[PDB]
């Protein structure tokens, strides 16, 4: 069987009204992460509780010490403008996750290729030299508290998205642990609305989905089951 899923979201007040107001049947972790600034009122207007609120991007030691005190305790991390534009390298992005691991995250951890890099098939290499880097700051153990997120930064197809999310756990199992692959959460974080994401969570090696923080986040929650 899959693990259990993970549905993130990367006018507000409306939002969360709705959140609040939703009945969730099946068992999915919700993730809500938002920008510092507004993370006090999402913690406050947020309360249902299949819902945790996460931050983005904090990397300093004390900043991750005063959300966990805050009572943050996801974070989002490596998400594609943070490579492609504020220039957060492999490792950059590699040594936020272990430090936020280290202090009591669960961390969704990001990587996706390019346009250029999926159109001159190099999307493997990419893929997996980013999560490796990832992988080299981490123990095994560390494994329990993170999320891969598979972006196809270069946008897709059920099929295109599995054929990515499967690499990725080829990785992870022969270069981690079986062990460790099989309870890992993969999250697409391409494009999706209520249309495919049913389609999409259907494949085989989707977790989940990291998505909009968007009205219609609530059938990406459905589509997980």
């Amino acid at each position: 069987s899959k693990p259990q899923p993970i549905a993130a979201a990367n006018s507000l007040s409306e939002l969360i009204d709705l959140f609040n107001s939703t009945s969730i049947n099946h068992d999915v972790q919700c993730v809500v992460a938002s920008t510092f600034v507004h993370l006090a009122m999402t913690k406050e207007r947020l309360s249902h509780p299949k819902f945790v609120i996460a931050a983005q991007n904090a990397g300093n030691a004390d900043a991750l010490a005063s959300l966990k005190d805050f009572g943050v305790n996801w974070i989002v991390l490596g998400h594609s403008e943070r490579r492609w534009y504020y220039g957060e390298t492999n490792e950059i992005v590699a040594d936020k996750v272990a430090a936020a691991v280290a202090s009591g995250f669960m961390v969704i951890a990001c990587i996706g290729e390019t346009l250029q890099e999926r159109e001159s098939g190099r999307t493997a290499v990419v893929v997996l030299t980013q999560i490796a880097a990832i992988a080299k700051k981490l123990k095994k153990a560390d494994w329990a508290k993170v999320v891969i997120a598979y972006e196809p930064v270069w946008a897709a197809t059920p099929q295109q998205a599995q054929e990515a999310h499967a690499l990725i756990r080829s990785w992870v199992s022969s270069k981690i642990g079986a062990d460790v692959a099989g309870e890992l959460r993969i999250l697409y974080g391409g494009s999706v609305n209520g249309k495919n994401a049913r389609t999409l969570y259907q494949q085989r090696d989707v977790n989940g989905f990291l998505a909009g923080l968007k009205p219609e986040f609530v059938d990406i929650i459905k589509a997980t089951q």
